[PDB]
């Protein structure tokens, strides 16, 4: 299968995606792959190899490697990664993923720098339940993921990173939709300074807290630079009114922040309204949001997501 993509976002700007899938390499049903995405603030390249186990569809190994450059707000990171995964799914729909990932990261947090490396195991569970694929009328997504590391065991620090997300949709009356969204993240450690950007948390953006620019909701250090938070929350509620076929009208309320203290979350609130269009290039969403907290102006968001 082949793929090329063009995109735009308020978050990262113009964007190009590429995919290369090779669906059968050998008699055991192995799959080969490549993918990349190029945007001004972020560029990455990736490869993957797949081996079907038994049952062929729900159990498999996927070996992967990757590179990602990221220059966002006041932090930069060159991230190199290798990994092995074992996917397995029970009839509920609960997908477990057992992973072993090694990574090396060159990073700049504010006015400093680092290079650190980790071999970290992770486990994930997912659940996805919807009615159909171009017109979903109700459904949900549950995602849970924990990874961790022990210093000495190829790690500059001890790490316990946890992230979880939940999406839900209901249609009621004559096609009136309600959309619900929650996301939480946390990392526990005894050496926060050795902890690179990829393991820290940021908030704000199209799919996070609308009304605020991408990854700007964050703790700052002594000198006033957004260096990344130990924790995050992001929640959103959206009402959609079907206005025409392929056209919906949404209004929303968002809340969220990235923060270092459970006692001072400093929750930010965004509100707004937008237009949704299921176009022949994808679900496009164009939003107008007024940030109510901090120093709030008005903001234009563009995105092409589910
Ligand atoms: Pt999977
Ligand atoms: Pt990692
Ligand atoms: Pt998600
Ligand atoms: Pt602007
Ligand atoms: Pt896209």
């Amino acid at each position: 299968t082949m793929g090329v993509g063009l995109g735009f976002s308020t978050d990262v700007g113009a964007r190009a995606r590429f995919n290369w899938t090779r669906h059968w390499v050998n008699a055991e049903g192995h799959s080969l792959g490549f993918e990349s995405e190029i945007s001004a603030p972020r560029q990455n390249v990736g490869a993957w190899y797949e081996i079907p186990l038994d049952p062929p569809l729900t159990d498999k190994l996927r070996f992967t490697s990757g590179y990602q450059f990221e220059d966002l707000v006041d932090t930069e990171s060159k991230l190199l990664t290798l990994g092995g995964e074992w996917h397995s799914k029970r009839p509920d729909g609960w997908q477990r993923v057992v992973s072993l990932n090694w990574m090396r990261e060159e990073y700049k947090l504010g006015d400093d720098s680092g290079l650190s490396s980790f071999l970290m195991p992770g486990i994930g569970y997912s659940l996805l339940e919807t009615d159909n694929k171009v017109d979903p009328s109700h459904g949900y997504r549950l995602q849970f993921n924990v990874k961790g590391a022990k210093e000495g065991l190829l790690a500059d620090a001890d790490v316990l990173h946890v992230d979880a997300m939940a999406k839900g949709l209901t249609s009621f009356a004559g096609g009136h939709r309600l959309l619900g969204r929650l996301q939480v993240g946390g990392i526990a450690t005894n050496d926060y300074k050795s902890i690179p950007p990829s393991l820290r948390f940021f908030a704000g953006g199209d799919q996070s807290v609308r009304g605020y620019d991408y990854r700007t909701l964050s703790p700052e250090n002594s000198d006033g630079d957004k260096i990344g938070g130990r924790y995050m929350i992001a929640g959103s509620v959206e009402y959609q009114y079907p206005l025409a076929e392929r056209w919906r009208l949404a209004t929303f309320v968002d809340q969220g922040n990235a923060f270092n203290s459970l006692d001072f979350p400093s929750i930010k609130t965004g509100v707004g309204f937008g237009v949704r269009w299921v176009s022949p290039v994808g679900p496009l969403r164009l939003d107008l949001a007024h940030a109510l907290d901090d120093d709030g102006g008005f903001r234009l968001h563009f995105s092409m997501g589910p």
